[PDB]
């Protein structure tokens, strides 16, 4: 177990609009995300992959 990340609503919002532009970020759009958002790089990931297999699209 990782000590679970708290996302914002802010960051939230912020990665639901990059999903929207590409659901399959590489590691430099997501480190991008990472410098943009607060997150850690590794956090995006797990994050988009998570969204992918919940809500994908809307």
């Amino acid at each position: 177990r990782r000590k679970r990340t708290a996302v914002t609503g802010s960051q939230t919002a912020l990665l639901l609009r990059a999903f929207e532009k590409d659901r399959f970020p590489g590691i430099a759009a997501r480190e991008e995300l990472a410098r943009e958002t607060g997150l850690p790089e590794s956090r995006i990931q797990i994050w988009f992959q998570n969204r992918r297999a919940r809500h994908p699209g809307q």
